[PDB]
């Protein structure tokens, strides 16, 4: 198969990356190179990055001075020279035959992005979270305008469990020093696609246990381009009257007061001052 | 005629501000309070702001340690006691019967708000530039929808020339620190009304003699506010395609590559993927 770029960003993640790496180099689709960013750790991490590079040739390291999530994602990119390019957090690990499925579901179909879906590993507990069952198992082709018409974390806020062709990321990059940096990024990866294939397996987990601004501001943002491109915009506008009231509250219990001057003034608008 | 509060920037502006202040101390419409907020001007603006308010006791001075214009106007927003609010740059001047019309404008149709428009004075050369000619006076009342229809200058990103029922300030603010200030503001003004009348009369004189990140941002938190309320989108969409092609030139001339990389990824995408 086609090389597959797999970015990681590496940051003060000692406890978890062995797990994840582990669960990488067991991929039963073998021509694939890992790109860990090791984002200026301080704790173990930057040693075990080496550990690991040192006994397969598929893993290349870039250390590099801290500079965020969205810095480290966009030196991935740039140092990849896959024709395909995934992420995989640190934090997290995949079943075995991920990519494969992933590969496949891309390349069967002629599509130009593969998405799945993700289990939960409750770390307190230890214990698997089988949302996604065999049983409720699909794979399905997509236009872009039926798949921007949907969970809104899966599909638009997180960037892994994606496969996508390399040239989609052609003027496309993670904005640097923000959180919410997937929010921002993944779903004009979508708008690049002429179809897009989802399988509803739960292949990698999530391992579980704010930026208020920036919700508010990405949301405002796909809104403008999706109109701008003459996307359908009823669940977008039901998402930012969500993201609004959820700001409204949250602003004011951080004290971020004109955030929530704004925030309360637009909820304001489109509840009290709708067109007649 | 009840009271109108005229809120009054002021930052380093002795050249101008004694013209500025002389046309409003001869309005016809006599029940106003003149709040000047210097914003801790260096030059000797605060002095002239004080020698005016020993002649006429319907001037009010705030000074204040330099915020911005935000900051300035929210101030005079905070002070004003009047039923009706409106604004003037203390670069301009206004014709001695501007008042009185707008108010009448308002009153005797019932609106909310009412608008007129402005003609020019070229400072370099010192002479005007009527635009706005008598033939070409019209008087109109709109609906929201009817006024968002839509120069954009005159009506959005442009606070003065309009006169405003006090009450409509409740939740809104100019938006600290930044430029476009008013293209940010005056048209959530718009959304709380009822009825806008419009008076094409140039009776406000711009003397004639940049924040590309706020043009773009403001333009897209319009575009998904309006969208939430149900109001038509085609103007705003043909006016953010236009600040986009400016951004993405522009933003690189200056350096600010990041901002660039978003405009042109944004205008890429608009122009070359649109929805099959």
């Amino acid at each position: 198969g086609e090389l597959i770029s797999i970015i990681v960003p590496v940051y003060n993640v000692e406890k978890y990356l062995k797990r994840c790496l582990d669960s990488l180099l067991r991929q039963t689709y073998k021509n694939f190179e890992i790109i860990l960013i090791n984002d200026g750790s301080t704790d173990n991490s930057s040693i075990i990055c080496e550990e690991y590079a040192k006994i397969d040739n598929r893993i290349q390291i870039l250390h590099q001075t801290n500079a965020g999530p969205s810095a480290a994602r966009n030196a991935g990119i740039t140092y990849a020279s896959g024709k395909y390019i995934t992420f995989v957090d640190s934090d997290d690990f995949v079943e075995e035959f991920y990519l494969e499925h992933l590969y496949r579901a891309l390349v069967d179909n002629g599509s130009d992005i593969s998405v799945c879906n993700f289990n939960s590993f409750n770390e307190d507990r230890q214990s698997f979270l089988f949302s996604i069952t065999k049983e409720k198992y699909f794979c399905k082709n997509y236009t872009i305008a039926e798949w921007m018409d949907l969970n809104l974390f899966l599909t638009f806020t997180f960037s892994p469990t994606k496969l996508f062709k390399a040239e989609l990321f052609e003027g496309i990059r993670f904005p640097l020093g923000r959180l919410r940096e997937d929010d921002a990024t993944i779903y004009r990866l979508y708008l690049k696609a002429s179809q897009i294939t989802f399988i509803n397996e739960g292949s990698y987990y999530y391992s579980q246990r704010d930026d208020i601004s920036s919700m508010i501001s990405n949301a405002e943002e796909r809104i403008a381009l999706l109109a701008s491109m003459g996307y359908d915009l009823t669940e977008q506008i039901k998402s930012y009257k969500g993201r609004l009231k959820k700001c409204c509250e949250d602003a004011l219990r951080n004290g971020q007061i004109e955030l929530y001057q704004q925030c309360c003034n637009k909820l304001d608008l489109i509840e009290n001052y709708p067109k007649e």
